[PDB]
RNA sequence: UUACCAUCAACAUGGAAACUUGGCUC
RNA sequence: GAGCCAAGUUUCCAUGUUGAUGGUA
């Protein structure tokens, strides 16, 4: 609505593509009528077709999504029209009772807007799959492995700080034209006696979608014994058969009659939601078709858009629009009209920060990355590794070799002084060798300072075990080295470089550091990492910089009880990091800067009204200390894409470029920065909506920190899309979730285990 | 699990409006 | 009746991370 002054001064000028604008609004009033259709039908195109025959009293200037209609015309309080069923010929009693009266320019208004664009745009023939609609005449087919990717819209109206647009963005929906009825046709011709049990092990887990209501339906059974012409209650106490609830209700006709019943149980809502394989197709890539090359490289090739073919698909939809005279008409009986061109606003791309080092200080690139400029120059603290120790199985003799002998050729410039190590051979593959050893190793020798494993294949529970043994049962910083990675000689040195930097920032030593303008300033992450395998414990990593150069980042987690408010965990997490910031400082920080992650858009006023006042009021615990809090959510945000004008096309944005206004919400003071360096695609933004400014921060100055913390994360050498304390905090959350299921210990919390 | 980034297949959570159901209720 | 709580359905959305392919360092 209002334009909000959120500007800053410094950074460069940037012209960027965006979403669309329609609703310069000229409809006068909207009138919104629930309807009840007696007797019950729940599909929405022949409720769509029946209502649109009462068109002389309804009006022909209607916007219908099956159960909300919306008039600019106000009816009598309740209406008794009279409908025929263009099936059976029944008398169906349709009741227009008037529920609300909504302001065209209101935000209740945005799902009135959302179902009459989907109208104008389903007037498209454009078809229904899951959230979005999609072109099916515009498709490409891969006959070889039966799949269609028809490239459609998600496209969704939305009120922003500039206006009240249309977010379009390209979305590629993948069809499985096989249906299952027709997959387990194929699997039947496959297989011939064990088409039951292989049909079962693919499907159940799996996602199939009934294309008719477009719902998606998790395969939890097969039932073969049911059969469609069998009957089930229609919701009130009715028995219908399937075929007589698909043909009488949903109009069309089920063709085969043997075909078994699919079976999704929700989850405790209780009840056995019963579907026809006929009527149901799977989505997903097939197994078949992941390991193939040239099929993904097909599939990847024209998912992975530019900036021009998502901008060329955008200006297709508003063509297709454009050049519909029922659509356009559509659109413009309710005072909507669609712009010629995508919408283009002016951003600023924030300027490079200076990495600095122990003795040289570089600025970065156009590109934003420092692989090399950072290995072949001292690290600002390395601290020196002589006994450490080394592990590696039986059938990893050369790869490990030629590790260690190469990490001991690429110390030299790195800075570190790096002894050959404790040669231990492990004897097998399992558990009860790789954890033995390294805690009887441990025992014995004191004077450990980095365990180092080698791990063959991708395995979960072994990885799980090391770090368990090695962050809560006996404290020492390990690091984990993959045996494919390791694999080709060509490329081994950054990597291998990548390695060194990682085991020197596990030992407490210190990468690189940025130029924070700002003094005495505490910079916090914490991410809630919500459970789905363990019963609901929203585990909070919490990461917090411990010294002026916010290179020491002292890190605590809170496990949480279902139910239970953050507020007795995070005070002690609060408490424990300034403690700790006591001892290491010894005075206080005037600042503190607190990143949110996991937080959707309905959850800003829980955040913004609970969370923060249980956290400035669990401050009290020491003597009047009331600092500057600060705090952000941060949110991805997979809608937005940004485009750049070339000067002939669009290509894609320049690495850092923030966007502070028109794409932002009108309640907050909040901005979209692309931080790293995407080169495929057009980059995703992100997100970063302030909540609390008690420090009377600049517009600029949040850009520029958030940047700086973007830069600072020591496990990708370079920016990244989230700040350095989120992307640790997100890390220490996965541990202390997927991996350690308890809080660390708190001696290897001083430095960034983690990584 | 040396990373980071894109986009796809999903699942899960949350918000808002309308309706329905069951308790309270001036 | 006004209002509140709880649950469901239907619309509209939003966020997250699970698995994949890729990309380059
Ligand atoms: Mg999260």
């Amino acid at each position: 609505k209002e334009l909000l002054v959120k500007q800053g001064s410094k950074g460069t000028p940037q012209s960027l593509g965006l979403n669309l604008i329609k609703i310069q609004c000229h409809n006068e009033a909207v009138y919104q009528y629930h309807v009840t259709f007696s007797p019950s039908v729940e599909c929405k195109s022949m409720r769509f077709g029946m209502l649109k025959d009462h068109q002389s009293v309804t009006g022909n200037v209607t916007a219908f999504d099956g159960s909300i209609l919306y008039l600019p015309v106000k009816l009598q309080q309740v209406v008794e029209l009279k409908s025929q069923r263009k099936t059976d010929d029944a008398e169906i009693s349709i009741k227009i009772q008037l529920t609300k009266i909504l302001e065209p320019c209101s935000d209740l208004c945005i799902p009135f807007y959302n179902v009459v664009f989907r109208r104008v745009m389903k007037l498209l023939d454009m078809k229904l799959v899951g959230r979005n609609f999609y072109d099916p005449t515009s498709a490409m087919v891969l006959q070889q492995h039966r799949l269609q990717i028809w490239p459609g819209y998600a496209a969704s109206i939305r009120r922003t700080d500039g206006g009240l647009f249309l977010l379009a963005d390209v979305s590629h929906k993948v069809i499985r034209n096989d249906s299952v009825l027709d997959v387990m046709h194929a699997i039947y011709q496959q297989n011939k006696e064990h088409f039951q049990d292989e049909c079962s092990k693919l499907l159940v887990g799996s996602i199939v979608i009934t294309r008719y209501n477009n719902r998606t339906y998790r395969i939890d059974d097969v039932d073969w014994n049911k059969t469609p012409k069998d009957s089930f209650v229609m919701s009130d106490g009715k028995e219908i058969t399937f075929l007589e609830y698909y043909s009488k209700n949903y109009g069309i006709t089920v063709k085969e009659d043997d075909q078994p019943l699919l079976i999704h149980r929700p989850s405790e809502l209780k009840g056995e939601i019963l579907l026809l394989p006929e009527l149901s197709f799977m989505t997903g890539i097939p197994e078949k078709m992941k390991k193939d090359f040239r099929a993904m490289k097909d599939l990847t090739q024209q998912i992975n858009l530019s900036p021009k073919q998502h901008h060329g698909a955008l200006e297709c939809l508003l063509q297709r629009i454009s050049q519909n005279e029922t659509a356009s008409n559509e659109l413009t009986r309710w005072g909507l009209s669609l712009h010629k061109d995508v919408h283009k606003i002016e951003g600023r791309l924030l300027p490079m920060e200076r990495i600095n080092l122990r003795n040289t200080s570089f600025v970065t690139s156009e590109d934003l990355n420092w692989v090399k400029e950072v290995t072949r120059d001292a690290s600002i603290l390395t601290i020196p590794m002589h006994f450490w120790a080394l592990f590696y199985p039986k059938r990893a003799m050369d790869q490990a070799r030629e590790l260690v002998n190469m990490l001991e050729k690429i110390a030299g410039p790195i800075g570190m002084r790096i002894s050959p190590p404790a040669w231990v051979e492990l004897k097998d593959d399992r558990i009860e060798t790789y954890i033995r050893t390294i805690q009887s190793l441990l025992g014995v020798e004191g004077k450990i300072q980095m365990v180092v494993c080698i791990i063959m294949g991708t395995r979960d529970d072994l990885y799980g075990a090391i770090k368990k043994l090695c962050c809560v049962q006996s404290p020492v910083p390990s690091q984990v080295i993959n045996v494919r990675t390791i694999g080709q000689p060509t490329r081994l040195r950054s990597v291998a470089q990548k390695i060194l930097l990682q085991m020197n920032c596990k030992l407490g030593g210190e990468l690189w550091g940025v130029d924070i303008p700002l003094k005495q300033l505490m910079v916090i992450g914490m991410d809630v990492y919500h459970d789905p395998s363990r019963g609901m414990r929203s585990v909070v990593g919490f990461v917090a910089s411990i010294n002026l150069t916010l290179t020491k980042w002292y890190s605590r987690v809170v496990f949480q009880m279902p139910h239970q408010e953050i507020v007795d965990s995070l005070k002690l997490c609060l408490v424990g990091s300034l403690k700790k910031y006591y001892e290491v400082n010894h005075c206080l920080p005037e600042k503190i800067v607190v990143y949110r992650d996991g937080v959707s858009d309905g959850q800003l006023k829980t955040v913004a009204n609970y969370e923060i006042p249980q956290l400035q009021k669990c401050f009290e615990a020491f003597d009047n200390y009331h600092p500057k809090m600060v705090v952000f959510v941060v949110q991805k945000a997979i809608s937005t894409n940004l485009y750049l004008a070339a000067p002939d096309h669009f290509v894609t944005p320049s690495p850092g470029t923030v966007v502070d206004h028109t794409i932002t919400s009108c309640e907050w003071v909040d901005f979209y920065l692309l931080a790293h360096h995407v080169r495929q695609g057009c980059g995703i933004p992100t997100h970063y909506i302030c909540v609390l400014n008690t420090a009377n921060l600049s517009p600029d100055h949040m850009q520029r920190l958030t940047f700086k913390l973007c830069h600072m994360y020591w496990n990708w050498p370079g920016t990244i899309r989230v700040p350095a304390p989120c992307k640790y905090a997100h890390k220490l959350a996965f541990l202390s979730g997927q991996i350690l299921h308890h809080e660390p210990a708190i001696q290897l919390c001083g430095n960034l285990f983690f990584l």
